[PDB]
């Protein structure tokens, strides 16, 4: 809640996902502030930090064509602008009893979008500016105010809201890769590359002023180890007048790093 | 309890099952206000939700041919209306600590009747009128509102009326098929087939205004994993006077969505 | 208990002796009056259910027995039903749309003398609610059907354990009530001569036996309210001369069509005397199944 | 009553003329999705059972409710009216105004009828009946009739005691439905919806109609800026995309008694 | 002036703004409204009849002129035909068998802009009152017959003296009166949809235009009222555009059967107010043929 | 409500009728005049955008539709353009650095005659901003580029529900408001005559259509308030004569450069009146669309 009480759209994002990851691997999970995109995951050969290689995968939230549009210029196509509120992430083990061996590490990593600028030599030579995801840095090495603990009973957790008052950026349309087309990985500042994949599937279009929760699932050799795995967003959006969204619409009213999954 | 004070008979339907599903299987699960029939269940190959060959297969419970007959035109031969106050579904797994791999997911669905039409070139050419259970199609996708845990644990979940006051219809006899017999299942709008079976066994009665929990039993191969499934339900029934259900009578007085079964 | 609010008691608990809405609505008085006799060795059941246009019927069934499929038995009218509800089955719209009962309340005052009268008075409840039914029929192709169908009918087969059985000669007094908890409507429906309709047997339904109408523009069923179906056994047996003038009055709540000029009779509904909701929600049970 | 509901402003904008010399009616139903109903008679007379009959949709009828006879299932099960409103302003100038509105309200409901069938073997059959458009046959008493040059407003409210969750019913082409003659069923008119993917009627609510009669007389230019809109409550299924945009008094009942039955919309 | 005696004299002389005898009278207040337009070059003339059922109709003659044999109009019906009047021709006693009037009041607000009327508003009287006559035809063997007739009619083919003529936007407001000094019976007569009847040539009655009625179960003519026909004439020449909002409301005294269920809305008839029969008989004729 | 609170009141609610910041902040009282004229059959959209410098403009579009790419519409100026942003694209920080919006307030009065007004004004709400687009382009070698675009502008396309549409001659008068809580700056671009910019097509960006400005020292878009653009539509049919006089009355909270005399106009910002932050998070939004 806040001084602000216009007309907004209120959405819950709640995301049903069965996981089972490759034993000998390092799960890595992100869980940003991407509107639609509700998760963000990688895997990397165990015992590793990402790395140059690190080519990212996401999934997206079930019905994102819907409300964003199919193509790199159709992003703002029902809203206008959103916000955030809170975010939570749950892992819920399927596994038995005697196969396991595992460790799940949590922290949050402090991750916002920027603009690096570099000159290119062109006829007649120029120079250009790029989005970057500056803060990702943190994401590869240990980060001491974090959650320690094993597979086996999993992790429930909730993210912050990094500022006094609750404002807001814009719907930043165009986005599908981060570093973008024909510009290389080394450039930019990004260690690893981060990617949407395909246009009309999924796709950033935007972000948000939070916290980002970071995941180490870490797995030795041996050990197949299945979970669900659940994602909770409070979503805001403000609408657009030609947008379908407005019979939703109403006004706005005038713990530590993380806990096991039992609670 | 409410405002009216009438020769009510109440009733605990309470519903001992051992349960033992196929390893590599979709295990759903309905609980429905369908009086008499406590429980609802298919089973889909592995991974996917219910499909257009999804034939469906009850329980009763125990004792059902006595207070609702044995013929689809004796379903009203000892009360003539009913209501419903609460159910509750019970998952207690029955297996050891080694063999499991398995998730379980809750959440509910809003289904209600409806009464679908479409013209039938007779001669003379006439229309018809046949009842359908809209609401089925949230079924088919993941509901975000949900709970969500693996196999081990279990889960226990009661239900909600979804009333102001607690108004009621009345028992609809005739029911064995949802769509009834020579209706073709696009015709009305039903995705997967709903059907009672044999006659004298079971059978729809009617309907209540109450929300249908549905559960989502993942199974994996290789994980033989069995339970005992629990139904209780609140439920309420108005008799008639040749019945022998009066001398039962007395006159009526003037949580989130589901946790582990370990509370 | 204000000024509408007794007056909606003395309608609703003994014309002989609402709710938070308000809008135009037109209170009939239905007061009816019948001068009937029996016939001797045969059991007259009596139905009083809640159908408006008709507020009675007796069902006769012959001595010490119980209604078969053959106990096909018709209705009256209270007068108005040329009026209010037309001539044709697809007329009966015209008038009214929906309807709502505050009370139906019967009496039978018998007239018989000292030195014949031999027999019961036998009175209890049944739950009568109107319901469908589905069922394949063998037409080209085949195809499936819906009709309706009266449920709680077979509690009508035998005699309800809380009863009032007393003689002839002391007669009978007796109150409904509307069993949901809030005066619902209830929309007219149309067409509606044969329960069950034509071309359906009797078995097929549920329906242990049949309400008939016969004239399309004299009598008819136009729909259900919510109450309970008085049920009055007058059992008559051999050698007893058995007449009585009856009784039924009721009370209506219509809601209107704006056609026909009746709407000045009716005014907007009072708003709510939230109190005198509790006098009628308690007394009506108080009072038991029949008095005198 | 408090769980996931949708609140759903639908709102229909538009500008209209009306036909000269001609009778035209504007139904405001309580029939979600689809913004209105109107038809046009000749001028003086009334609709008789020779006098068709058209929708018109709010925008994004084919987006919440689907195209088909087995798509209105899809999205929503229930659904309810709290208060939707009308309102027409003139656009019509000084030199060329003719004719008045006139409005009165109309007590509608939906029941059912039966009939017999006359086939081999044969049964009888039960069709879907709008009751109450036979009191839209004529004038009702309780009036706001004025001259189009002023325009008009009015609100409704629940004809029913409180409130229910009404279900979505699906399939309804015309009322009375197709393969079945008016005259077995008592309607006073046939009321279309057309191809169904453009159009089509999804249920019914707790409100009366609200019907204004407008006649243009012959040679009147008679054009207006319709605005009507509605405020429905929407029980959503969990697959839906509606779903995520969901959330969990004697005062509107004194407004809804002493209303006038228009104002002026100046 | 008691309290019923301005009650009738609100209902007789404004509802814009009885005698010695004392049964069970309804008491209708016919409250009708039309929007209507006219059409240029085209003289509209209005009647207004006592008969209930129709209180209004319009009658149309091209410019400048007069009804001719061919003028052969309609009637409308004010609400409450199919209610209180059956749908058969033989069908119209079924709830009423007299009737008297109080008042009938004519209002014609126009809603016309002030850049395009022209014509006027023409406003008189004609004493119409129903006959017979009587006429031999031929048959096997030859007879006589004897059918209804319509006289005051022949006044209606022209202008009245006291008239009130001014311009279309100003309106005009009318009231009518009963002529014989006692409130008297009017029989409800039935068959009637056809002024002559069928078979029967016009100039064989004396009526110079006919009253049609078309459809039975829609409209009808059932009786006759001790009042004066108002007319009223709207000419309408070329190059105007003619629309208003008409009044018809009028105050009508049942004499009803005792089949239908309306009774409770009537009353019994009040007692003498021998005073307030003296502000009936004067006022009434204090005002003028008309005002705006 | 002290003695600046009120003043940023009328400043903000109504000029025909701050915060814990204390700096040298610079208020322009924008009151601008236009007497326009529309054209028959063409529908004319008017944009109040939050762009300091244009307080004003109507966009135009052929008869009952919307715009498309081909839409291609303008600026004007409120007075003080050359003087307070200079006359080429890298001089519009000459004088202001960044700018606040406290209210933007806009009223069309027409003019016209009674008898041959024809059409609506129709008024609802879009939320535009200026968001960014990344695209790769062929160059030597191959690169991304980054321009800004508009977003929200997709909402224009179609009529909002929550809207006010009446007659031509009734007028409309309404008010805008800060949809984020705090008085943010917003820091003066520099550059901007083309919305897409140059060698940038449609469809690339998502607009679909477009803002020109045309010459370099005449006109231009310096910015962007956090306020949302009004949208009137006038549809103007075919047959109508359509002028009135407009206004634009805006209240700008500017942040300037030490070079240029303005300084000693504004003054410091007032302190914290905590109380009358109340009055202005209530009053707007209780204010409706739009009014008279």
């Amino acid at each position: 809640p806040d001084r602000f009480e216009g007309k907004v759209v209120s959405r819950k994002d709640v995301l049903n996902q069965s996981i089972s990851f490759t034993a000998g691997q390092d799960t890595f999970i992100l869980i940003a502030p991407t509107p639609g995109v509700a998760y963000w995951s990688a895997s990397v050969p165990a015992g590793t930090f990402p790395t140059s290689a690190t080519t990212f995968n996401p999934v997206n939230y079930p019905g994102f064509t819907s409300m964003f549009g199919t193509t790199s210029t159709s992003r703002s196509d029902q809203v206008s602008s959103f916000r955030y509120a809170s975010m939570n992430v749950g892992i819920y083990p399927t596994s038995n009893l005697m196969q396991f061996a595992g460790s799940i590490t949590v922290w949050k990593c402090p991750v916002k979008l920027s603009t690096v600028q570099f000159p290119v030599a062109t006829d007649p030579a120029t120079s250009s500016l790029v989005h970057t995801l500056v803060g990702l840095d943190g994401v590869l090495a240990v980060g001491p105010d974090n959650f320690s603990e094993s597979f086996i009973k999993g992790v429930f957790s909730q993210s912050a809201c990094n500022e006094p008052d609750f404002e807001f950026n814009d719907i930043l349309e165009g986005i599908q890769t981060l570093p973008p087309a024909n510009v290389s990985l080394g450039s930019t500042g990004q260690p690893f590359t981060m990617d949407s994949g395909a246009e009309a599937t999924s796709g950033v279009v935007g972000w948000g002023n939070m916290d980002t929760i970071v995941i180490r699932v870490s797995a030795p050799e041996g050990a197949v180890n299945s979970a669900i795995l659940k994602a909770w967003s409070c979503i805001e959006y403000r609408p657009n007048p030609n947008a379908m969204l407005y019979q939703f619409g109403h006004d706005s009213p005038p713990l530590p790093v993380a806990v096991i999954a039992a609670q």
